[PDB]
């Protein structure tokens, strides 16, 4: 277990566009069979009927297969495809491409240097979403994906990524013909049990939060349960979960670092900056060294922001999640200088409640 | 407990026009102080931020405490005003005035004719909304809006609407802050809780449910319990449950009656028409002696359609009452020929799963 | 020109699904190399940001493109794709597949029969979006489908069905840049432009119009201009027209038949029975003759239906097509008992304003 | 014209809360005959059918006019009502409230202090939107305003609100009737002109561009001609244009100041930071003293924010104003600590193509 590991922002003209994945192929930048895992931005509404996400997947998934001479869904056991919808505000559709190959022989670099594993959970039934059986097989795919990751440590572990499924009125029907009641009828709801009992299962496996304490009752209402490292995002394009841990290792020769941290709120930009001035980019011309930011944000449950009402639960016309990406990709953009950053919403067990973690990867 | 009743449909411009009740009075058609209820379609969402609601009430209640020398305030808890949002596709604004002045002393023939009844509940707790306390303060309140209307028993009984509450985050919060947990953790949901207890407290006070099946686990659970009578609509402007009971009676001299139906599911037509053909109304040009149609609507609950799949559940941009108010209003606009109706979004508890009630109030 | 044309409809999970024409290819029900068209009712919002249309084109593409050992980009040049946006309401997205062979040697039967042809327009320049190059261009490829589809004269002509671009803030920088000016900088409104333009080709092509009154300044103007066969649908999926055209033949051996006519308005469910009622379908067990009913819907650009103001046009929450598609469909379900048909919004100079033409498509 | 400004910013719990307002009142810090103006910011979407705009200003109205025994209309006429809509991501819902009163005879150090006037249009005719006769008439209040304000020179004025209308399909129709064909026939393109055309007048009034290029053809096409100082805000509450033009005077005596800048474009959080630090407001303790921001924002009309694409301009769903106010919101937040800040979106000839003039009142 030791890598060496390549990541490329592409940008994407449209959810199917695999032109910029093309090129970096094309001009030997990367390598088809050495790509491990996908991260997108996609521009469909990010919540239960957005299937750009899917789509990007398929195309994604269709390009690699002619260069491994593999169909589509084989490429996607073979690699993590993490595609998170909703690009509203500043936000820029885009791929970040994560590629692993052996180690450099060439020993060795100064310091810990990205390594990156990814696992995957087996299909869950709809009556297990939100629920324990979610927590817990997903707490098992977060150490395989450490291990995979060569990780030696939690301490080396900064970022834990995580695609999860939703409820459907099928899944629902399907649900109650074996008499077990889902977590909840609103497919919209559905998409928060889902994120909150993966990251709870993130949590577990960090040992961030004792076994003990997670019931299925803790689900959406222990606000206090939390990973510090958690990024879950729900979907309806799959019925697993897929993880993909990021983190550090002193076996790894990328000449790429990652740091993480946790925004208080929605508006934390000042704890992004903090990050990015701990990696050493301390003037605005020194912001190009970012490869990307990878961030959570949400709609804070208190229904107020530092003290003041907002509106973001209470909208009808446009879901929490949409508002909470909107703001914090407005945040972030203020900060790095434009909106071609993952931001994911909903953040529910994932830092402080109406917070989230953020990650940064940067040139070494 | 005699009474003359007068119905009239008045078109509105906005949620705010009074132009169409002020000419009314301006006319001697209306006398301000008869007036009982004002059933309302007003063009907001019909979800949890729509103030179109709040907004027509606060209008008509100036309007009229201007006339009877009272402060808005008061005339609220005068007249029974129930402002239902949402008016897709072909719906059109308007309200429908209720009138109501003692029984006319002359000669009708034999024949029941148009009474109504108001009454309402006390304001409920957050935690007490969508569960046992809303279901047994609203069939109290149905029982005495039987009472005030004269109907003699459930045979003359024709439609019961209600207006009910819904969660806000605050609500949420203060539920939480006393250690009781809210029926829902999502604002849009509530709004189908509290219907779904309030039409279940119709269902109570009529005896077509059993108080024994009414535990709160069965709310939104058990499709098998429903009233056939029942119309629930939430809004944001209101605590407490707002009832009007329309039904027949012998001693009632207004030259109107009521017939009520269900709709089988949401384009059942066929239904409607054979209401209105049950009140003599068979031609096309004799439409026009229909006052207004009252009908609930919903999207089928198991996310199909007469066998193929539906997307009201599933879609993030349009809430699933907005669809179904858009579908039921064309169903009905295509049999009555225009889309100024009453047509309520969500039916839950209220006839058929996917179905719901519906009366059609006509000149004698 | 003498063929037999085979109609299939078959439903689709999601928008990505091939598994229904998997089954028709695999039963031998159609053969893949003798598909011609493919139009598709795709559960995205029909409008700018919709790509569900493509990604449905895409899967439709590689599916047949495997069993011909094609690239998906040359079926798509082979095969007329119309995918149209939003299955609102009852709306049950699905596809209707159209195969051509050869006439059966057997003469012959005892009356004209189901024909179809296809042709496709250049690509245009986002300038020539919404007129006079669209119009020609359109006219042109009407023409061709027609004698494609082996079509003696306009009596026989029954639907023409044309799919086409719209603008994107890009195409209208793209434009400015060469000091064009395009039609409008509204991407939403750039929809009704092109669909406009489209259906006055049709027109044109039909001689239903003069070709003296096509001038730029009558699209969107001129609502006495139409086209009473013209079907168009806007997309972001194309940069050209494509144009499907469906009439009937004495040389066709097809066991099935075409009828056309025009709604009124959105809830002239009467139109619709009338058309069915002259293909021999006079009762409700009768309607299982019908392959599939094709018809356009929009809001009355005068802002009232049959004398009652709608809010379609001044709701900035769900634009005019999304509550058009959800009307008609309703009105269209309430005939033929289900919403597996093909409603598409939008329909600028086809049929009357706030009307539309439809077709029936049924077993001979 | 010497004057004592005061202003108050007031939280508001939903659309129609003057609890605020009646606390001020009650209190004694400000005396209701003072009030010369309010500019709120109400939760409905900020687009054509918000009527939480129109709601706002009758109980705000109807709450002076007891105090003042006035009917609400006609302290429509004595105060200046701006609400603009749209409360998206994290702004927060309240009211800005000026109150005027004559010059307080004490000592006052050196220094201009701030000072406000109000101006009225006459109605629009619906073919005058966004055209000429806007302009014209915009350009005739502003200098009326600014006479009334006592502002000395254009070098002394920092703010010009402007309240003007929008289209609606009755408006429409009213204006071909007469010949006159409106400026388009998009409900929400609508608001852009409206906006467009006042900022123009604002612009023509102050010098900024001459009026030899204020074609009715320049109106959203020349994206060169601009007002640095023009804030305009379309709604479906008025007919006419309302202006409030805030400035600094040596005969001033109010507790407060006024900064002007603009944001190059949505995320430029650093030129509002220059403009607090520019009133001796450093640190993040010191931000107490800002009174309110009030800011335009808008969606990049060449389709990217720093050279990275947006999409919302391509999004059917969530209209480009919403997007844009969501945004800038944030951006200012993230600086000012909170979101309950003036913030309207559409920037049309205000400021850069893509950005917005905003100003901020302090504590002298
Ligand atoms: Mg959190
Ligand atoms: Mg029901
Ligand atoms: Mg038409
Ligand atoms: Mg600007």
């Amino acid at each position: 277990h030791m890598y060496h590991i390549d990541v490329f922002r592409i940008p994407c003209h449209s959810p199917g566009d695999t032109s910029g994945l093309e090129d970096l192929i094309e001009t030997g930048r990367v390598a088809p069979a050495d790509i491990v895992a996908v991260m997108g931005k996609t521009e469909g509404n990010g919540c239960v009927n957005d299937y750009t996400r899917e789509y990007a997947t398929a195309m994604l998934a269709a390009c690699l297969g002619r260069h491994l001479q593999l169909p589509p869904h084989e490429v996607e056991k073979r690699v993590a495809f993490v595609m998170s919808g909703g690009t509203e505000g500043v936000l820029s559709p885009h791929h970040t491409v994560f590629a692993r190959r052996p180690a450099i022989d060439a020993h060795r670099p100064a310091g810990k240097r990205l390594t990156l594993g990814i696992a995957f959970t087996r299909d869950f039934l709809p009556e297990e979403i939100g629920r324990h059986a979610q927590i817990t097989e997903t707490a098992g795919a977060v150490k395989r994906a450490m291990r995979d990751a060569g990780i030696a440590s939690i301490d080396d572990l900064h970022f834990v990524q995580v695609k999860c499924p939703l409820l459907t009125p099928a899944k629902i029907a399907s649900a109650r013909s074996r008499g077990c009641a889902p977590v909840t009828t609103d497919t919209y709801e559905s998409m928060g049990y889902s994120r909150g009992a993966s990251a709870l299962g993130i949590a577990l496996a960090t040992e961030e939060v004792p076994s003990s304490m997670l019931v299925d009752e803790s689900v959406l209402n222990d606000w206090s349960l939390s990973s510090s490292l958690a990024s879950a995002s729900a979907g309806i394009e799959l019925e697993h979960n897929v993880v993909i841990a990021i983190g550090m290792s002193e076996q790894a020769t990328s000449e790429l670092v990652i740091a993480h941290g946790v925004m208080s709120d929605a508006i934390d930009a000042a704890s992004v900056r903090r990050t990015i001035e701990s990696l050493g980019i301390r003037s605005d011309d020194e912001m190009d060294r970012i490869v990307n930011v990878f961030a959570k944000a949400e709609a804070s449950p208190d229904g107020v922001v530092r003290g003041m009402r907002h509106t973001m639960l209470s909208d009808s016309d446009i879901n929490s999640t949409r508002h909470a990406r909107a703001v914090t990709g407005a945040a972030i953009a203020s900060v790095v200088g434009h909106g071609m950053v993952y931001v994911s919403g909903g953040a529910e067990h994932q830092g402080p409640a109406g917070g989230g973690p953020f990650a940064v990867i940067a040139r070494a």
